[PDB]
Parts: C-alpha cells; structure tokens; sequence
C-alpha cells in the first residue's frame, strides 16, 4: 500500500490502471481528458488508415451487468493518432499505448513502420488488436491460428520493436494452448491484453421486443460484469503460458476487488473499458484508493507481492 | 384466453419451460422431482456407457451471477437412464428427454443404437451432448467441425430416428455459419439446444485469493446471469440459419422475462440450469406466471405470436 507505481517496458506507471481501447480515446479532448485523469497510462482508439464513421447509431448501449457495442471502428484515421503520438502528447504525465486495426495485413504493416520511429524517438507503445470485421467463409484473425501466426511474423518483421497483442477471449483449453503457443514465437510481443469484447452477443429489450443496437441485427461485443470470469480465465491462462511476457487485464473491472482478481490472476496493467464509459474518468481515483484500501488490509505492500499468486485448491 | 402450451416432435407440453441437463436430473429422485414439477418436461443426465464418479469437489459454485462447474460428466451410466425411460417414466406426466455425452464416437453410437428402440416404443427423446471432449489436446466435438460432422453422420445412421444436439455457445459469425451448415447437412438433428455452458470462465475469491472449485486450476463453465446475452444471440443465430429446425433456449433464465427474451429471440423449449439448481423446482411455477403476466399485458395469447419476432433496428 502507500503508493501504486510501477516499471514495464521501460516506463514508469503511476499505478496500474488505463482505459480499454476504444473508450474515451477517440478524439483529441478524450485524449487530452484521458491524460488529465490519475489512471496510470492511456491508450488510443484502435485506428485504420483512413478515417471512419463506424457504424449507424444506436451502436453502444450500457446496462446493469454490462454493455453491448457494434461500434464499427470509428477513428480519426491513423495520420492523427501518429501525430498525436508525435507532437501533442505529454509523456512527463503517462505513458501512451496506441491501437492500430488495420482491415489487412498489409495496411496494418504500412501502419507499423510509420509508427516505428516515433516509438524510437518518443516511446509510444504498440498494442496491436487481434480483432477484425466479419468476412463471410472467415473467423477473426485471432481465431485462425495461421492467419495468426502471419499477421505477427509480417507485424513483427516490420516494426521490429517490443509490442503487445489485443486479444479476444478464447473458451476451450486447447485454444489457449494453441494461441499461446503462437504468441511464444514472437519475441517481440512482450505484452498480451486479455480480453476483447466477447463477441456477437445479443441483447433484447422485453418491453419493445427489440434489439437495443443497429448494426449487425443487434449483435455486438460484451463487456462489463457479464465477462470477469472469462476475462479472469484468459488472464491466468496466458499468464501461465507466456512466462517471458507480460498480461495485461482487461474485462469486468468496475472496483479496487475487480483490479485485484485481475492482478491474482496474472496482470501487470488492468484496463477498464464499459465502467469508465459509464462512470467517467473519476473512476481511476476510486479503483486505485480502493486497491490500496484492500492490499492495506491484507498486508501487500506491493503488486509484486500477489500478482499472479491466484491459489489453486490441494 | 392465454396458454403456455406446445406441440413440438410428436409431443403435447404443458408449458416450454424444463430443466437444462445435468441440473436435478442424476437420481431416480431426482427425475421423480422433476416429473412431479410443473415443468413441461425434464432431460437426465447427460450420460456415458459406464457410471461416472465425476471430479472431486468443490466442483460448482454459484453467486449472485450465476455459476461455475467442472462436475466431470458424474453419472449412473447409461443403463441406469435408459431403464428410467423404459420402465419408470411416467409419460403421462410429461414428456421426458434422455441425454447423452460418450466420450468417443464409438460410445454415443453403442448407446444410440440400444436407445432406438426405447425412443419408437416409448417416446422418449435424445439430446445429444456435442460440449464434449473427444482426442484431449484438441477442442470440444462441438468447436472441431470436423468432429462434429463425423459424430452426427454415424449417429444418423446408429439412431435413424428424430434426435437433438446440445451445442456450446459460438462468439464469431464465421461461427454461426459453419455450425449451422454442419447441422443443416442431417434431417434427424430435429432441434437444436443453445446453449452449454460458457467455457472455462475462472471465478476467484477476493477473500481467500483462491479459485473456488478444485478441478482445472478452477477453470469451469459459466451458467446463470453471466451468460442471457450470448444464450439469447446462439438461439437467434441458429433459429436464423436454421428455418427447417426447432431451437431450444438454455442459459441465463431466472425470470419469465428472461423466458420471454429466449422466446423472442426463436427458442420453442426454454431450459434453466443455475436458477434452478440455486432455487429448486418451484421455480417452475414462477416462472409460468411471470411469463403468462408479460403475455397479459401485451395482449398475447399462445407462444406462437411471438416467438422468433425479436424487431431489428430499421
Ligand atoms: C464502446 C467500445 C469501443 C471499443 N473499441 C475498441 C477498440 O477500438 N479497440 C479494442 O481493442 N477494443 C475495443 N473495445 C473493447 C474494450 O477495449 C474492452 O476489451 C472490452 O470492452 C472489455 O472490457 P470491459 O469489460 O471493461 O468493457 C471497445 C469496447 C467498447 C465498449
Ligand atoms: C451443475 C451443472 C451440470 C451440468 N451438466 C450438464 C450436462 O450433463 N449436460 C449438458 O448438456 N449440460 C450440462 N450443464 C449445462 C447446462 O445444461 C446449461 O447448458 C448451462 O448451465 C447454462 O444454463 P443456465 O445459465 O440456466 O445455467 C450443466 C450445468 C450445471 C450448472
Ligand atoms: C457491420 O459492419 C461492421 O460492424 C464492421 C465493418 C467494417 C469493419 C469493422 C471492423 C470491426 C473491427 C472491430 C475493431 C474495434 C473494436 C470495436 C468496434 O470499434 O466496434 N468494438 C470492440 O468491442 N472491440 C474492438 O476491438 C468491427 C466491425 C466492422
Ligand atoms: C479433470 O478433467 C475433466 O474435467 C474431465 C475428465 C473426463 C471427462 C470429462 C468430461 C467433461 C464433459 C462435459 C459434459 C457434461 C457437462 C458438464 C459436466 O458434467 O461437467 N458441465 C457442463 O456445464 N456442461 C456439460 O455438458 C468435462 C470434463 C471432463
Ligand atoms: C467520449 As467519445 C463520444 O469520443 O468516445
Ligand atoms: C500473506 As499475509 C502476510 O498477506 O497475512
Ligand atoms: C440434486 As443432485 C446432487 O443428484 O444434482
Ligand atoms: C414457417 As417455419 C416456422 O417452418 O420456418
């Protein structure tokens, strides 16, 4: 307890809490609000290369347990997060993590050697996202393991520098051996953010008998209390698997308890996607005096002392 | 005047609502419990050639949520619930399904082929567990199409008659289309259950910082609250992509609202698994009134009016 702060990848955090990717990340005010708030780090809006306005509204819909999103990668294009990266973005207050989603291989390795000496020069971290639109006759690149393995190996060769990998949650212990397995040939991808949003989940409301987004008939990704344990699940299981890299948590953290889980389980950063966006960036003030108020009482003194300390039972 | 009743594969139901497999459905008591529910009908067991001891516990828990097994297919075998069908069933009561979960191809077609003659006399009918293992280090029957394809070939051929599948719960729309085209290959597969449990979720304990049930490290599928929005999007996906079939809803009822979205969203059966184990089976009678309150208030009179009429947004 007393303070949170912390080393990875060469920077120095505050504490271990950023927003999710997608959230309060878009526009330069939210990043500039993002930099303005006590959370340990912030990451960009996952970006294309050129601009886009996503999907048609209503597209993001939040709810007791959780949220649903179809938001359709909507970003101001990868020129303006480069530049954000390169000139506006004040590194003596916290460190920057950009998204890039690129829809090919091809436009996110363009994307890559772009960023690359910006990385050098200024040590904006990459956090590549393993999700992609749905093409009929294909799964999400990170559910076809070879596609996988390419996207990294081109990445990889490309960039050429320490990055991290967004990762949708996997189900079937099989997977994650597999998947990690192919994270574990990439030297360069020194972090794996688990999770995504669970994908393709439906909500309805009983009232007016209808999906409650636009897009895709209702479908969308899950966040919020709905997926802690999957989330928690995709943690400890790559932490164990990825020894030589770091996990970063995200997935159901809305209390200084969730962030905890999250650490036990494995992670060095938690993210927090759906209770920021509902909440706002207050919320980084109350998780970390609430993970202080915890490991007080408890007796750690520092992360170090239970991350991925999870017990198991006999 | 308003009616719960369906007429559905040669059978009359009082009402959709049944237990989901493997809750309150292991013992002769416990099918007697079931049989003398209000239930519509009950499923045993999922079951094996041989008995089952199952995992040692702590092997499910549940919260406010909902939750996490890992109960390790414990069972009586499947001489035991094949005589239940034949000889201790009360037909006249409800209709009675019989699941069952062979640990290899081979095992499901030896208990189908004995089963066929049981299911012509006395009407009794299969659901066939696919959230299975087959070779360990390969993923669940139900995740490997190609697996699948060959487990539901050689029981077509075993059975001969009309059956069902219990499917896991899919994430992506590439998903959605393969399995749907898998099942859509069998004119037996009559309906299809959506969905199993959500796989291998972790739940910990803040308190004592430990996974809360013994086998797999903790990992264990997800039922209860967790799980209504990707149980109601398998359900819609598959009544989509599947117009000559019945879909089952399974995961996340605990209210007749929750009954009422799984309608909406294509389901015929509606199952409950954790809210019934947490509860126990006076659910059933709730859950029929609640339902029959919403159907009140909307002006609706049989199932029929609204099931499959989830509204899309424009
Ligand atoms: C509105 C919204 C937009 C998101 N956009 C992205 C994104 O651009 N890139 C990405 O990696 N994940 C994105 N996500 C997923 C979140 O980063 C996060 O993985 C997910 O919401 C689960 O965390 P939570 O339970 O805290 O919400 C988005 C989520 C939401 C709710
Ligand atoms: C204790 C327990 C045992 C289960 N055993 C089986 C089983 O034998 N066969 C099966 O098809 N599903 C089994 N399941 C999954 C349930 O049938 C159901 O698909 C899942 O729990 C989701 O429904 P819920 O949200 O109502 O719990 C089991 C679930 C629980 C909680
Ligand atoms: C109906 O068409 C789409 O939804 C779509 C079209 C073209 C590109 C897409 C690209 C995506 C990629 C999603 C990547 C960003 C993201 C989003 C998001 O921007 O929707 N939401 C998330 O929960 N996680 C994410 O990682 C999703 C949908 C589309
Ligand atoms: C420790 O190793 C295991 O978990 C295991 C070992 C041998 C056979 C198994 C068989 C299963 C099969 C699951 C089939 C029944 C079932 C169960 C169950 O009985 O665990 N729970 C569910 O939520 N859904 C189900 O469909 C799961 C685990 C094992
Ligand atoms: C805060 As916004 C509307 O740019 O995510
Ligand atoms: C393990 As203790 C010293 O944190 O009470
Ligand atoms: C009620 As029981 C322990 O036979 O599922
Ligand atoms: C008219 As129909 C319920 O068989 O698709």
């Amino acid at each position: 307890s007393m303070c949170l702060k912390l080393n990875l990848l060469d920077h120095v955090f505050a504490n271990p809490f950023m927003n999710a990717a997608g959230v309060l990340c878009s526009t330069e005010e939210d990043l500039r609000c993002m930099t303005a708030s006590s959370s340990g780090a912030l990451v960009s809006k996952s970006c294309t290369s050129a601009p886009r306005d996503g999907n048609p509204e209503p597209r993001y819909m939040a709810f007791p347990l959780g949220s649903i999103n179809s938001m359709g990668l909507p970003n101001l294009g990868f020129d303006f997060y480069l530049k954000y990266a390169s000139d506006l973005h004040d590194y003596s207050k916290k460190p920057l993590f950009l998204s890039i989603s690129g829809l090919s291989v091809e436009e996110n390795v363009a994307m890559v050697r772009r960023l690359a000496p910006v990385a050098q020069e200024k040590g904006v971290l990459l956090e590549l996202n393993l999700s992609c639109p749905n093409v009929p006759g294909k799964p999400q690149v990170a559910y076809d393991f070879e596609a996988m393995r390419t996207y990294l190996q081109q990445v990889s060769l490309a960039y050429g520098l320490p990055f991290g990998v967004k990762m949708p949650p996997y189900f079937d212990i099989a997977h994650f051996d597999t998947a990690a397995a192919v994270l574990n040939e990439f030297p360069l991808v020194k972090f794996v953010t688990c999770v995504n949003s669970v994908g393709n989940g439906l909500v309805i409301d009983a009232e007016s008998e209808s999906v409650v987004i636009k897009p895709k008939q209702g479908f969308g990704g899950l966040g919020g209390k709905y997926i802690l344990p999957t989330a928690l699940a995709n943690v400890n299981a790559f932490y164990r698997r990825c020894p030589d890299k770091l996990v970063f948590g995200c997935g159901g953290v809305y209390s200084g308890e969730d962030a905890f889980l999250h650490i036990l389980a494995g992670a060095s950063m938690v993210q927090v996607g759906t209770a920021l966006q509902e909440e706002g960036p207050g919320i980084f003030t109350r998780l970390e005096d609430e993970l202080l108020e915890i490991m007080a009482r408890k007796g750690y003194r520092t992360l170090e002392e239970f991350r991925g300390r999870v017990k198991t039972i006999e």
